[PDB]
């Protein structure tokens, strides 16, 4: 299948090659909504963007941008809206898109700080007593209980919409020990953080997408998507071996612009695969 072209890679050591024609590759569209002057203040970099054939729309008549897309996998029957790390300016419109798209839960792979220097908002409350109040959006959300882990940290949420008094049970999932530079050196931590955010059904059909993200809601979060569906594809398919990791990273470059950052994420990526596969089949 993969794992022997893998080492293939390795050996010849052309990872930042087939990285290159990846990105040669991927899909081009229009970002017109995202360029607007209205929303400069809506977006963290300025090379990251959502196509506006899938970009996620906040129901409000005013302005309805933000950056995030969704990612539909046909074959996988899986879909994702990967988003940007939330800006100060910008909790309230993450949460409500959260509302809106009728999320299970949040999958954070980044940490507030890093190298030094601010990745995102603090957009949850860290303290029961002490709940947050998104006034423009007008929701309020409230830290329920916190299980802080070894590699990962689960937090049960309530998303409460203040116009209709309605709530909403929110599971916030961070991997929190991704290293400051590199990728990890066993995926064993990040397969088990999937398979977590698996179990507690935030991927399944009966809810809204999940919203997943980092600084730039592209790099680790792509990590994220592309090992979920291509080990749904290899459970799926009669001949696991079929499935093209390549292929599948370019898919959903159709859908968001820059999945996988770098040329270690995208071996980290096959590696996680080839392990997650590993423990699965059998």
């Amino acid at each position: 299948e993969m794992e022997k072209e893998f080492e293939q890679i390795d050996k010849s050591g052309s990872w930042a090659a087939i990285y290159q024609d990846i990105r040669h590759e991927a899909s081009d569209f229009p970002c017109r909504v995202a360029k607007l002057p209205k929303n400069k203040n809506r977006n963290r970099y300025r090379d990251v963007s959502p196509f506006d054939h899938s970009r996620i729309k906040l129901h409000q008549e005013d302005n309805d941008y933000i950056n995030a897309s969704l990612i539909k996998m046909e074959e996988a029957q899986r879909s994702y809206i990967l988003t940007q790390g939330p800006l100060p300016n910008t909790c309230g419109h993450f949460w409500e898109m959260v509302w809106e798209q009728k999320s299970r839960g949040v999958v954070m792979l980044n940490r507030v700080m890093e190298k030094g220097s601010l990745k995102c908002a603090q957009y949850w409350p860290q303290k029961e007593e002490k709940e947050m109040i998104f006034e423009d959006t007008n929701l309020k959300l409230t830290l329920i209980s916190e299980d802080i882990k070894s590699y990962y940290t689960v937090r049960q949420l309530e998303l409460e919409n203040l116009t209709t008094q309605e709530t909403r049970e929110i599971l916030h999932f961070h991997y929190t020990t991704w290293p400051d530079f590199g990728v990890p050196e066993s995926p064993a931590s990040f397969l088990n953080f999937l398979f977590k955010v698996r179990e507690s059904g935030s991927l399944s059909p009966e809810h809204g997408p999940v919203v997943v993200h980092c600084s730039a809601g592209i790099g680790r979060s792509g990590t994220f998507c592309l090992a979920d569906t291509c080990l749904l594809l290899m459970d799926k398919r009669k001949d696991p071996s079929s499935v093209d990791i390549k292929k599948v990273l370019l898919e959903m470059r159709k859908f968001r612009m820059g999945l996988i950052q770098t040329a270690d994420q995208l071996r980290f990526s096959y590696l996680a695969v080839i392990e997650g596969a590993k423990f699965i089949m059998g």
